């Protein structure tokens, strides 16, 4: 799947991201097409013997399973997959989770590659 973005970002809300850990939603939507594009299917494999996955696109080797990675942890303890399907809830359940972590945004450097010190309402305005 790949969802549209306002259609998508007031799930988001549904979900409380907004504020989430201070965080405002527009910059969680940001991580979306930078990390996701808003593609829930879409998936990077790494040069590091793993693929980041879902939109989140979080490396499996620390959080799900998808039984390939060597030495993988899945703290997740869940499917790798269960993340790209059409609906990314579940994966932000578990992403949300995980920033539960002291570093943050911080862990999707492509966020403090674009959606660190920008103006994340940028997508909340003229969407419900």
């Amino acid at each position: 799947k790949v969802y549209g973005r306002c259609e998508l970002a007031a799930a988001m809300k549904r979900l409380g991201l907004d504020n989430y850990r201070g965080y405002s939603l527009g910059n969680w939507v940001c991580a979306a097409k930078f990390e996701s594009n808003f593609n829930t299917h879409a998936t990077n494999r790494n040069t590091d013997g793993s693929t980041d996955y879902g939109i989140l696109q979080i490396n499996s080797r620390w959080w799900c399973n998808d039984g390939r990675t060597p030495g993988s942890k899945n703290l997740c303890n869940i499917p790798c997959s269960a993340l790209l399907s059409s609906d990314i809830t579940a994966s932000v359940n578990c992403a949300k989770k995980i920033a539960s972590g002291g570093n943050g945004m911080n862990a999707w450097v492509a966020w403090r590659n674009r959606c660190k010190g920008t103006d994340v309402h940028a997508w909340i305005r003229g969407c419900r």
